[PDB]
């Protein structure tokens, strides 16, 4: 007689990772599987056309300093999206000060 | 002439399942095909890199108690995020009509 | 120890009405209180500046045919949007053969 | 040298309340200011045209059993849509066991 | 000397199809490429685990009557959800009618 | 038996207005009732704290050149939110 | 024969302010007009029923440390949300292009 | 304890390009990688089943005039949505600060 709504769990309630675990220490690129977690992508976007180079990181602030790059379709080379850690951000929720 | 808007159907209007049918009783993992139904994944996220371990369930309340595991990029083995015991979340995956 | 997500209820799970109860037949205008239910208004938009004229309806299909009028800010009179009904739609979910 | 994206805070990260504080214990109606927190309202909806009657509540589960009432346009009296609650739900995130 | 905001185009402003072109007339299943247009799928959903069976259609009203089938994870066979007749009857695209 | 989904109508399917009707030409400010149509406002935003000054308009292209202004809370004066500072086409058009 | 879509000016993407201009230095409350810009409020929520107390701020990081207060419906007085010391949240309200 | 919200990089808000760089000048089709940036596609839609033909463009106004083509499931060939000679839509894909 009563409606009881269901729930889908938000991914951020289940997953978190130290920033030092988000990138390959041998290439210094964010692992492919984490690129959709760090970047808000449009529907159907081809992830092979982009990459995130890690320039810096902070264990204390849980931030990454990255260079977002995209594959130029004419030259087939990766070039920066924005024109040094070009973008500095905190990928996951933190509880501190 | 009049405009007649179309519609796209919400997936919850077409699909529902008892909680006991969402997971393999032998491994206690939610079947791969249902993981995107239970978890709101970010756009473009690949479900193959994660799995949901069933810690508890209730037939009476139609709820699941789950813990997330992710595939370690170096070893390719599934590892838990960071509880040691107990579920990370207890939730009712589908709409119910009961009370 | 376990996260139990909350829920906000969608208005369509709680409210439904026969199409003949949505408008005053004496004027053929949708009652003011239902205009934001039938039309997705932009955030902050004032419902008092518009009205919905009922051009047709179907008891069998539970549909309404509507045309929109807006209050001219200089004359304070309602005037039709220029260039039958502008739209024919089923305002609420139905379960029927 | 670095882009640092900003953020707006989600209201659910700042506000929570025990279910017994959501309604007047003498009338059993949800306080007006909390109706938009419990129900996802359409944009520009006139909240004065509805009210939420509390039929049941659970201190243990932090749930409410509600019935929506709407103001009949002709008589200006509150009437139920269609006795027990229409819906039983948990309005806020909980951390239990 | 002036900001001019940009725009992304909504898919419904560019695409429409007669309902009879949405499904294979030999199998009565909606073509794979159109399933995300008819159903709002969760992010990352594996479309290979489902199919949409066409039960009815109307050329006059441009509607489809469909039933969802899902692949049973143990048997790997497609089975209907719970249950004759369609689960839903709807008009997939915007129409302009007299 | 069969579920038949309902619909809420998008406002742009019902409302359009020539750009010359969006503002009071005596003051050159967009009428208060149209500010939420031209600007995407956050939920609960106080519209009394903003105004849109019309700097130019095109009848041919149905575009407005506006200067978005907000009321400084310390004083009570309207100041621009950084010629028109913003040129846009408020409504869908069909042309060639 | 060509569709040209209309557009709205997106307020929150154009508006920016130094954090020190968001609150009254005498009361330490965020000015009423900015509360809907800093907080994503549910549809139809009455902003007059809440206020944001500034506990800390950083000119260097352009962040605010805030605590939310709500108007108790019975007493009509603003009370903190407690379910005592420091801010509930520290956040950067606007995009920054720092050195 | 203070909550410090996390943030994702918003691709669409950072990505901008001159309109002449969005399409192959030899085929007059928008490069495949940009189609999801220009068009809001439904969740799970396969972008390989569509293409955007550039009918016109303006360097001065930074606009594109496009027509959509879709892959016929039976023939595996691209066909227009419908013979029209002009664009279905003329739009400005990115924010501009021009004079």
């Amino acid at each position: 007689i009563s409606f009881k709504p269901g729930n889908q769990i938000d991914f951020n309630r289940l997953f978190t990772l130290p920033v030092t675990e988000l990138f390959d220490p041998n290439t210094m690129f964010v692992y492919d599987q984490y690129v959709p977690l760090l970047v808000n992508l449009p529907s159907g976007f081809d992830q092979a056309s982009i990459r995130l180079k890690v320039i810096s990181y902070s264990v204390e602030n849980q931030t990454l300093g990255v260079r977002l790059e995209f594959k130029d379709p004419q030259t087939q080379q990766f070039i920066p999206v924005l024109n040094g850690p070009q973008t500095v951000f905190q990928p996951f929720n933190q509880w501190a000060d």
